């Protein structure tokens, strides 16, 4: 049974722009999917519908178990606990150390403080930054900051992880390091949806590719090629 089920979804913004124009996508638990397509296609609108920042107008949508057509306002935080998000402009808390940043991601969802030390150190092992446990974000490279943003996003073991252009401002070597981390997270079972314009990553680290244009899925292929010139 699917962890994300989108059927005939429509989203039209108030200025009349139909950003999702009948979108159907079914993602099984543990899948890794790239979301690709030209600027303005609807990738961000698609991503943001998955954590209920965007409300759909028509269609059905279930994410991480939750029916997003029916979900009550007060329960959106429960959906958010199950959906880790690496914002394209993810900003760490500048006056918190790496440890405090990751720990806060647990405290803020109500986790027991008793669970924090073990989990934070486990995720620092995962991302390979145990030695930066006391660093502040400004002391880290861009690639290190992104790895800590990913650590924050997965700290509560969400069912789904969404990453909006996680390598978009990283050089090739750092981009591959972020991809190695996301791949290891996926092998642990976490479902990953990643919006991206990096054809080399998509064409080399082959996964499912969902291409969106003008609000429509135009291609949905296993181990897919990138398919665009930009
Ligand atoms: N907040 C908004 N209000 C109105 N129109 C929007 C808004 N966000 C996006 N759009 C429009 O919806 C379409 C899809 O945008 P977006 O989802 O950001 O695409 P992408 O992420 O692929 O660049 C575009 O025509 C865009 O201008």
């Amino acid at each position: 049974m699917s962890i994300i089920e989108m059927r005939d979804v429509v989203k039209k913004y108030d200025n009349g722009t139909t950003a999702l124009r009948g979108v159907s996508v079914s993602v099984q638990p543990g899948e890794f999917a790239y979301i690709v397509g030209p600027s303005g296609a609807g990738k961000s609108t698609f991503i943001r519908s998955l954590y209920r920042e965007v409300k759909i107008d028509k269609g059905s949508l279930s994410v991480a178990g939750f029916n997003l057509v029916k979900i009550k306002k007060k329960d959106v935080p429960l959906l958010r606990r199950s959906v880790g998000v690496v914002f394209q402009d993810y900003k760490l808390l500048p006056k918190k150390t790496v440890y405090e940043n990751i720990a806060y991601a647990m405290e803020v969802i109500g986790e027991n403080r008793r669970n924090i030390k073990r989990r934070v150190m486990e995720v620092l092992d995962l991302v390979g930054l145990k030695h930066k446990v006391r660093s502040f974000p400004n002391e880290l490279s861009g690639g290190e900051q992104q790895r800590i943003a990913i650590a924050r996003a997965i700290v509560n073991n969400p069912k789904v992880l969404i990453a909006d252009e996680p390598t978009g401002n990283l050089d090739p070597d750092n981009s591959w390091e972020i991809m190695n981390l996301l791949e290891r997270i996926n092998l642990q079972g976490t479902t990953i949806l990643m919006a991206t314009h990096n054809s080399q990553i998509v064409n080399t680290l082959r996964h499912r590719v969902i291409a969106i244009e003008n609000g429509r899925v135009v291609r949905d292929e296993s181990k897919g090629e990138y398919g665009y010139d930009d």
